[PDB]
């Protein structure tokens, strides 16, 4: 599976059945249909002790791994219970500015989305984890094209070392607290992962606030490659699923 035309979203359904289950993601979100909850405690996220390790470009997307040993980037309050461990984060981008990201608000696309994923750690691991209905806990940020975000400037310097499939580096000592909003008021429902095997095993949590990136800092992210240094060269781009029918679901706000 991919996102290219032949093995793209819509075909994803065959190999993975649960692609048309009840509470799959991503979704478009409607601010006027979305419920305020007093309810909702205010998120606490702890990255300061978070511990990065290395990035890689898996085929799909390039991910940033963290040590996830222990409790030092966690994520937790809001509608979840317990505590979260940070794995790993990455981004959904588009060939082009006016699309990329997987969540929409009223209709709107972003240039990128930006998945930050931690798992449940009352369930030991991260493959323990995806089989549960609360196992993982995934924080999105929206990016726009605008002014350049200076924290991700260390990320895109080093995309060169991992253009394709299957290379990683060395990621040591970076700080995700600089890819947050100022705000942390957000949107929460229950979903799946985007990308096979599209487990339901999410809550997710959409920050109302999006981040600001230069056109030259997404500009790289396009230059990465789904092949291998073998294939041909096919570009990393529009690798993002589109909106799911919302079924009988309802999407909560940490604000008014
Ligand atoms: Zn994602």
């Amino acid at each position: 599976w991919g996102h290219g035309k032949h093995n793209g979203p819509e075909h994803w359904h065959k190999d993975f059945p649960i692609a048309k289950g009840e509470r799959q993601s991503p979704v478009d979100i409607d601010t006027h249909t979305a419920k305020y909850d007093p309810s909702l405690k205010p998120l606490s996220v702890s990255y300061d002790q978070a511990t990065s390790l290395r990035i890689l470009n898996n085929g799909h997307a390039f991910n940033v791994e963290f040590d996830d040993s222990q409790d030092k980037a966690v994520l937790k309050g809001g509608p979840l219970d317990g505590t979260y461990r940070l794995i790993q984060f990455h981004f959904h981008w588009g060939s082009l500015d006016g699309q990329g990201s997987e969540h929409t608000v009223d209709k709107k696309k972003y240039a990128a989305e930006l998945h930050l994923v931690h798992w449940n750690t009352k369930y030991g691991d991260f493959g323990k984890a995806v089989q549960q209905p609360d196992g993982l806990a995934v924080l999105g940020i929206f990016l726009k094209v605008g002014s350049a975000k200076p924290g991700l400037q260390k990320v895109v310097d080093v995309l060169d070392s991992i253009k394709t499939k299957g290379k990683s580096a060395d990621f040591t000592n970076f700080d995700p607290r600089g890819l947050l909003p100022e705000s942390l008021d957000y949107w929460t429902y229950p979903g799946s992962l985007t990308t096979p095997p599209l487990l339901e095993c999410v809550t997710w949590i959409v920050l109302k606030e999006p981040i600001s990136v230069s056109s030259e800092q997404v500009l790289k992210f396009r230059k990465l490659n789904f092949n291998g240094e073998g294939e041909p060269e096919e570009l990393m781009v529009d690798n993002w699923r589109p909106a799911q029918p919302l079924k009988n679901r309802q999407i909560k706000a940490s604000f008014k």
